[PDB]
């Protein structure tokens, strides 16, 4: 409303590193940077390995002529494998041309990136994620979507934060970083698992609620302030996370920007949490939005 | 398969397009194909030229080298200069190398597509919109935000569709498709002008309830059905726009995959709009969503 919304990078520098990784009959998407191919190691197993997989076992079984990397037409020859953690790595005999400037970053928990969607190494779709404080994301995912990847843009840098592993019964999602180190408590095999009760993502949602203000929606601000200690009461009654005097200093430029204290701004939320929002909406949403960090509010209102 | 996001075509074949077009102080973007830069015409105002501006006396006064065209950090020599109604059309001396596969269509209300925001010939962010009845879009745009353009890429061709122009005073958005003809009643001219009342639109509420059910999900369902016209006369008290025979026969293969007939789903919709979500969502939605078409439902649940 007023100007306002979800917004990904333009995916661009990311289209051009991906590539179809098939090992016997299983196919998902690698990301090729340099010379390296990295994709979801679960690509070596079999639907029945996936079940039950011994990864030691199954990578020693493999050899370089049992992957078939392909960018668009041309057939990568993999000159190289090895493991880190839950991702394959295939060294292929030509370096990515359209490789960006890039590195490897693991983001916290309230952290957003842009999802780049792939099948058969193909790029499909764009959407912008947030990583859940239950380490998992809410995203649009289908067979053969594992190895797309997550990732930041800050100038011409590309910061590649997820990989994309598998889908939980509650249907979000569950990765890596591009090192193959697990956001949350999930393992790489077609069992029994279940996110963890999700929390809200406390410094999102006011950070959401400064955007409404910049964007002239004022009807929740109120004459009172209070104290993280209240605020952080009524956010645990709420399944909010803790504020944190780290997440207010974070908040300080938007309580300038609007001339609204982090805590004045609290006391709305506590506001909305005890009495609701009244048939009212707040940039067109019914719900407290919390997938929208603080940078992300001022890259799209002052940037 | 219970994941469902606004989804944005990947950036990257448009990215490469997209270039600066400074006329004096006034720069905004361009869109470079083959040896043609394809910019909105007010690029040729100055500050007193925006209440009542004459294109065609403000361009007869330019000369080519009044065109600063830059491709990155590569200033493109312009050679060329013509209007088409509201787009001004630079050829210049280099075709650009990276032009991709594309097409020019002029689309209808209710359409989607994906807008590349770029500010200094330098894309920013990429978003889902579409074509609202009353022939604005709610878009994300500031200052230097025109000459964006709105796309889709289904099968390896993009289709340019939008490009922007002027904000309204609700904060909705006004352009041209790629011939330079204006969406909708607006003109190019800083004079009063207002979006028309805006509506629901229905054959999209109808598409995103479809994906609801394809996601597992009939809660809203409901022992009933409607006429055609019966539905029309409910609708239209909550400013839904008419269902058409021809949205009726769209509906048809989505209608066919889940086994819920079109007259049907609207049984439901009237219920829905009678008695809310009482705290339940759809789609992670409290708000009954129309920017998905039964084209993009097709595209996101299966191919
Ligand atoms: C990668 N190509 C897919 C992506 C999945 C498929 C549908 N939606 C997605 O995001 N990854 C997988 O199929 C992974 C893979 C085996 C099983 N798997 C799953 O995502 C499964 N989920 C789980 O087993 C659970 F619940 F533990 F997360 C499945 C039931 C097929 C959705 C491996 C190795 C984990
Ligand atoms: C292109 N660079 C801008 C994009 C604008 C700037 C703010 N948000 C946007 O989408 N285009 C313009 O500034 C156009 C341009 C003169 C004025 N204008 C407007 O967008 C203005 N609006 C209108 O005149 C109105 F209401 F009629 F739509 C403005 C008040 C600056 C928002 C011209 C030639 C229309």
């Amino acid at each position: 409303q007023s100007g306002f919304r979800k917004m990904a990078f333009p995916s661009g520098k990311v289209e051009g590193c991906m590539v179809q990784v098939t090992c016997g009959t299983t196919t998902l998407n690698g990301l090729w940077l340099d010379d390296v191919v990295y994709c979801p190691r679960h690509v070596i197993c079999t639907s029945e390995d996936m079940l039950n997989p011994n990864y030691e076992d199954l990578l020693i079984r493999k050899s370089n002529h049992n992957f078939l990397v392909q960018a668009g037409n041309v057939q990568l020859r993999v000159i190289g494998h090895s493991m880190q953690n839950c991702v394959l790595k295939l060294k292929v005999d030509t370096a990515n041309p359209k490789t960006p400037k890039y590195k490897f970053v693991r983001i916290q928990p309230g952290q957003t990136f842009s999802v780049l969607a792939c099948y058969n190494g193909s790029p499909s779709g764009v959407y912008q994620c947030a990583m859940r404080p239950n380490f998992t994301i809410k995203g649009s995912f289908l067979n053969g979507s594992s190895g797309s990847v997550g990732f930041n843009i800050d100038y011409d840098c590309v910061s590649f934060c997820y990989m994309h592993h598998m889908e939980l019964p509650t249907g979000v999602h569950a990765g890596t970083d591009l090192e193959g180190n697990f956001y949350g408590p999930f393992v790489d095999r077609q069992t029994a698992q279940a996110a963890g009760t999700d929390t809200t993502i406390t410094v999102n949602v006011l950070a959401w609620l400064y955007a409404a203000v910049i964007n002239g929606d004022r009807w929740f601000l109120n004459r009172f302030t209070t104290t993280l200690n209240d605020f952080n009461l009524v956010a645990m009654k709420y399944n909010y996370e803790p504020l944190t005097q780290d997440h207010v200093d974070i908040l300080g430029p938007l309580s300038a920007q609007t001339g609204i204290a982090v805590l004045d701004m609290c006391a709305s939320l506590k506001e909305l949490l005890q009495n609701g929002m009244n048939g009212r909406t707040i940039l067109g949403s019914a719900l407290l939005e919390d997938e929208f960090t603080p940078f992300d509010v001022v890259r799209q209102c002052s940037g």
